Parts: structure tokens; C-alpha cells; sequence
């Protein structure tokens, strides 16, 4: 059993991102999302699956999907932004298991990743605990 | 714009169901899940999409996925229980748009539905507001 | 360090109680309230303090304050209902340290307590784990 | 009826502040705290009362209480930090109605306030809507 506990940091008062969706991929006996002591906790039944969080800022027409998982016993993460209205977390989460560019992101097994949207705002995931079964990460909104 | 506001009633202190997943289907410009005054609010861009909530009782090995949406301008609902580990809300939500046994449930446009798991526990959805833009439902865990 | 983890059960779809307030008394190095896996967790720095939760049903003009603590190394609980508009949880929590009838409730060190409001609805606290530093309780709304 | 809707911005991934307490003062027929679309909403019956939020960073031994309300039909705010274990939100909220050093802060009817703790971390409240029934504020953690 793995857990990934996520702390969300919203660094600028320009815009307001709110949680809108949390999904679990079906591999490795699935997983769950819990809220624990102000953090988002993804629990997974083994190595080889993942979960996604979507955040939306309706003030500024911005959004992103942040995905966290374990691939071949190493943690991974990705962020997708510039989302179409069809790109919910349900959609994005699944694409990491068949879409070459998404597959690659997962295979990279990154301890940190950042990307910016077309509006110039950057988002980042930073794993603070990178080993073991109780992983920890910061999700930083620029 | 449609909203479905859901009040959850957990009625029996045997086991404990906790929220573990909330998904949005990609049709009709997608949608969002918000927590509002103790209720779950599914917001959708138009008719033809849906969202799912999964609840799990770890203590009793029980779970279900409750799905809510609008089909041909009428509200619908369904509950799936006796879940395998592979049947996350991400999986179940998607099945309502291609899997015949799920398609037909959506097409039924039900104002109420109830089902039992293998242990005999009943789960119910009852829409209290069945018309207009802002729909309301009770999710009752037996 | 003590924890009291509380599972809330709302047993009837008549009315809807929502959380509106959570307070910590100042004795025994204070305490905190956390949301953990769908439960309300009161953490306290020792024996001799408590915390309160207030729930309101605006549909039916009903409310109550449920208080949980440890007195002389034994758990206690109480419920106050038929609240005046001045009886917030901030007020009620404090009254267990100076008001004779409230003092008595605390001194009783009950593993279970129930009371009904003037409208005929009963509320109950039931400790499922009654010993140790990780106590557990059901808050049952009739 | 007044509302104050609060957006929380945690801006620095050093330490992690989590919500631990939310209180309502008893004047003006009291009030409630609700979570609405990722925001904290304080609702009050009329002018002359307030509510407090406490946040704690366990990893860095930091904490603060942020208080919001309406005094003589104008919004007010304050932040207290460098807290002892005995300074819960229940304690601090009440002090604004009898303790001169707190009374004067309420009477100031501030649209913005900022303060630093002993470690040099700044905390700020800025009202973005300063007039009418439905007030809005940012709570910024430095
Ligand atoms: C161990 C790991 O991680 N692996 C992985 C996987 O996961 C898996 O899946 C399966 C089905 O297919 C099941 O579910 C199990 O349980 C799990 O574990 C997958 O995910 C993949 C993607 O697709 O990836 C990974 O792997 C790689 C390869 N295939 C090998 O094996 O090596
Ligand atoms: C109107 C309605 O409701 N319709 C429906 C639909 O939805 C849709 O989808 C599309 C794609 O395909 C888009 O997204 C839009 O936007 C929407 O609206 C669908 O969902 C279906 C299922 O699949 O169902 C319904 O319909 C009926 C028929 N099929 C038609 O199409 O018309
Ligand atoms: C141990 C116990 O529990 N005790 C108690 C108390 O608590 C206390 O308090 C103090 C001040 O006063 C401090 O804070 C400390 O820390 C604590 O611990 C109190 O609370 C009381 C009520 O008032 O009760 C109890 O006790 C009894 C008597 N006093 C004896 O001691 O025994
Ligand atoms: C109008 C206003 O805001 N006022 C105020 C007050 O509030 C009040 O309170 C009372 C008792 O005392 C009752 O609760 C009512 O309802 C209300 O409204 C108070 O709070 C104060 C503080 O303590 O402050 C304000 O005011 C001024 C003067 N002091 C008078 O009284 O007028
Ligand atoms: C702007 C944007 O969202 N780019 C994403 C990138 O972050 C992600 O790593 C990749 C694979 O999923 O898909 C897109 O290229
Ligand atoms: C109807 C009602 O709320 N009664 C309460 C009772 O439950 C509580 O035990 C006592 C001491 O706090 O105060 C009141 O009598």
C-alpha cells in the first residue's frame, strides 16, 4: 500500500483555484482520495496506478489537472493545463495508460515537475518525501 | 447550466462510508464538483453529461458509486454496488456512455433508484426537486 | 495526547443538519479539530479539556452542540439542544468549566449520552472505543 | 444578514498551516461557518458579532487566529499570532468583547491588517469587497 499526501499552496491572490474533481485509476487494485489534516491523500493498492486532482479558477478562466502515482516502484507526477472543456480529470487520468506523451510523463518517474499555461501562470509538483510507502508532495500554484 | 445538490444521509452506525472519489464526464462541456454548506454540488454546462461519487466502508468491505446527471433535458441517477477493486468512479462514470447495461439506466431518467449489496444493505437516491435548472437529491445509505 | 474521532450519522431525510462551528477549550495545552477520512478528529494535549461541534438544520429550525473531552483520564460527552441564538459552541464549550449542570455532565464521564429537542428529535453520542488515547465515537442524529 | 466569504492563500512551501478551529461569537443572534466552493463563509444575523479561524503549522510550531466581523455596520478584522497553547480561537474570539487591547482593534473597522510572528512570517487579511451585506476577504499566509 502506497500513500501520497499533497499540500496545496496558492501563492498569489490573483485568481482563486478551487478543487473540482478527484479520480482514481483502476490498476493495482485501484485507490482512494481522502482529506486528512488539510491535505489530499491518495491511497493506492500497489505500484502501477495513479490519481488525479482538477482545480479551476473561474475568476480568470484557468484550470489544471495534477496527477500522482507510482510506476515500477518509483513515484511519478504530471500537470496538464490549457484544458479543453472535455479534459476533465476522469479523461486526463486515463490518458497516462495509452497516450504516448502521457505514458512518457509517467515513465519519467519525476520527483518534481512544472508547466505554465498560455496565460503565463506556472504550476508545480514537488515531492518532499521521495521514497517509501508514505510519499509527500507540495502542489504549488504560481 | 444545471446543478444537482446532493444531501448525504448515512443512516446506520454499522460500518462507516467515507467519500473517496468524485468524477466528471466529458460531454456537454464537462462539469465540476463543489462542497456547499455540507452538500455535494454537481454543476454541468448543459444536458448530456454526469458526475459520480464513490463511497467506501473499509471496516465492512462495502462500497458503492452513485451517479447523477441530465439526459435529454431530464435528470437521471443510478447506483452500482458489489464493486471489484477495478470499479472506481472513473471507470463507472464512463460506462454510462457505451456499456449497454449502464446506458439503459441513464436513458431511464429516474427520479429515484434503490439497490442492495450482497450483504443486504440498501442504498437509495431520491430527487426532491425533479424539474428546472437547479435539481436536488438525497443520497441515503442504509 | 488524546484523540477523539467522530463519525456522524444522519438517520432520517427529514431535515438536514450541517456543521457550522468547532471549538477548543484552553485547558491541558488546548487542542485542535481535524477532518480525517470523513471523520471529525479532536486532538487534545492532555486530560482535562474538551471540544465542541455545532450542527444546524435550517430547513427545520433545529440545532445542537455536541461536546467531547477527557476528565480525570476518562472520556466524557454531552449534548445541548433547544439552543437560543446566543448559545453558539464557543459559549457552550466554556460552560463545562463553571456552570454546575454542565460541570456535572462532564464529571459523569459517560461512554454514551442522548437527549431530545422540544420538536421530538433525539441526538446521541456513543463511544465505540472507550479506553486508551485514540478514542472513537458515533454522533447519531435521529 | 451579513456574510463574509474568505479565500485562503498559503503562499510559502515552508511549513504547512491547516485549519483547526472555527468559532462564532454570541452577539447579534450569533452566526455560522460554512465551506462554500473552497471558501470559508461566515454568516451573521446582524451587526455587532464576529467569527474566528485558527490555523496551525505543526511542522514549524507556528499558528495564528484570524477574526472577521461587523462593528457598527462596518466590517472589521484582526490577526493574533505568537500564540500560547491556551490561546485557542474560542479564547481569542471572546477577547474582542471585553479585553481593551482587542476591543480597540475591532473598533478600528479595518479593511486590511497584517502582522508578523517571532519567526518573521507575515499574515494578512485584505477585504476585496468592503461594503454591503456580502463582504469578501483574502486571508494570506506568508
Ligand atoms: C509494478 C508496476 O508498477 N507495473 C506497472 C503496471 O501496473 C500494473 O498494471 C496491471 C494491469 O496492466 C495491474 O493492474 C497491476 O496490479 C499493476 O501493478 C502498468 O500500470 C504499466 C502501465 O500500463 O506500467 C507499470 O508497468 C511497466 C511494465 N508493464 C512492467 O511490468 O515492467
Ligand atoms: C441533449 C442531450 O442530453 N443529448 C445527450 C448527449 O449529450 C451530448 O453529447 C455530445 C457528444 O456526443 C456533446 O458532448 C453534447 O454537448 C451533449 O449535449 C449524449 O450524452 C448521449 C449519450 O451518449 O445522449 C443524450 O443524447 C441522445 C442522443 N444520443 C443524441 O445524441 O441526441
Ligand atoms: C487531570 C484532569 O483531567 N484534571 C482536570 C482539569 O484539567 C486541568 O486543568 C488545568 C487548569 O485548571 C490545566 O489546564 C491542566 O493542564 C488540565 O489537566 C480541570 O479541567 C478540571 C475542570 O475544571 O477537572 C479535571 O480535574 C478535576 C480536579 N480539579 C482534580 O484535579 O482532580
Ligand atoms: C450595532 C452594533 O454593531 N453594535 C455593537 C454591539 O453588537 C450588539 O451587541 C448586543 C449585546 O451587547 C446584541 O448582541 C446586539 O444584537 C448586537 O448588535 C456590541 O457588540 C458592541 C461590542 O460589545 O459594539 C457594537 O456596539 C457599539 C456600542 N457598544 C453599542 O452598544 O451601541
Ligand atoms: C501545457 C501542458 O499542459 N502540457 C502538457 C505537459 O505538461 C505534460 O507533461 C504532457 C504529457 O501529459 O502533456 C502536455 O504536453
Ligand atoms: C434539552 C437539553 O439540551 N438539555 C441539556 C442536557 O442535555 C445537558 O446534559 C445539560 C448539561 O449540560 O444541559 C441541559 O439540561
Amino acid at each position: 500500500t502506497y500513500t501520497i499526501s499533497i499540500r496545496v499552496y496558492q501563492t498569489t491572490p490573483k485568481g482563486f483555484f478551487r478543487p473540482v474533481e478527484r479520480t482514481n485509476w483502476k490498476y493495482a487494485n485501484g485507490g482512494t482520495w481522502d482529506e486528512v489534516r488539510g491535505e489530499y491523500v491518495l491511497t493506492m493498492g500497489g505500484s502501477g496506478t495513479s490519481g488525479s486532482l482538477r482545480f479551476v479558477s473561474s475568476d480568470t478562466d484557468e484550470s489544471f489537472v495534477a496527477t500522482f502515482g507510482v510506476h515500477n516502484y518509483k513515484r511519478w507526477c504530471d500537470i496538464v493545463t490549457n484544458l479543453t472543456n472535455e479534459q476533465t480529470a476522469l479523461v486526463i487520468n486515463q490518458e497516462y495508460y495509452g497516450v504516448p506523451i502521457r505514458d512518457q510523463a509517467r515513465e519519467n518517474q519525476l520527483t518534481s515537475y512544472n508547466v505554465a499555461n498560455a496565460k503565463g501562470r506556472r504550476f508545480a509538483i514537488e515531492y518532499t518525501v521521495t521514497e517509501g510507502d508514505n510519499l509527500k508532495a507540495n502542489l504549488i500554484i504560481g
